[PDB]
């Protein structure tokens, strides 16, 4: 017997300047599950000022439900996406009981109204270079460059991470053009970006 949640979506962007944002949790099996939420750090460790309403709920089998996450505190630029996250936790209502209990987790990224249009509208501008035998992935925007994808000359780059507002990230370069897409705020991917070195 297994407790998880299905989201409404695969990230949220939420406005500072604005009241809360909401997200969608489905239950699709035909058991009640009680539902918890939270909100994280950037690393998932530490508690994010922001809070679920409700926090903790029952959400009968075969049904949706829609979860509002409001801000509370916290400093955050004015100029920049600031990473966050949002997970939800389906937990339950000689012998052995058994319960399988799952927490997904999405991203929230905190987008100040300054920053403007979507991260593939300008996705394209991100500079890969060499970084001795290493790749760098260095991006002069405000919004985390999330990677679908990764190629250097038609091979394909492990360790594919995220490259943080106006930062770098680096990449093991496949020994021996360089081509990405990234997802993009509906949870779709992009357009290709190409560009050399």
């Amino acid at each position: 017997r297994v407790f998880s949640l299905h989201l409404g979506a695969t990230r949220v962007v939420y406005n500072p300047a604005s009241s809360g944002e909401t997200l969608t949790v489905i239950n699709d099996q035909d058991y009640p599950m009680l539902v918890q939420s939270e909100v994280l750090s950037e690393d998932q460790k530490s508690p994010a000022p922001f809070v679920v309403t409700p926090p903790l709920f029952r959400l009968d089998g075969q049904q949706s439900s829609r979860l509002r996450i409001v801000r509370t505190g916290g400093e955050f630029p004015p100029d920049r996406e600031s990473l966050q996250w949002i997970c939800v936790k389906g937990i339950p209502p000689v012998s052995l009981n058994v319960q399988l209990s799952v927490s997904s987790c999405i991203k929230l990224f905190v987008r100040p109204p300054a920053v403007k249009g979507r991260p593939d509208d300008v996705a394209g501008k991100v500079e890969w270079q060499r970084a001795g035998n290493r790749l760098k992935g260095v991006n002069p925007t405000p919004f985390y460059i999330n990677l679908s994808t990764l190629t250097v000359g038609g091979k394909e780059v492990k360790e594919r991470e995220y490259i943080a507002p106006f930062s770098s990230r680096e990449y093991p370069l496949p020994a021996g053009k360089v081509q990405w897409k990234v997802i993009t705020d509906y949870g779709g991917t992009s357009k290709q970006f190409e560009a050399e070195l």
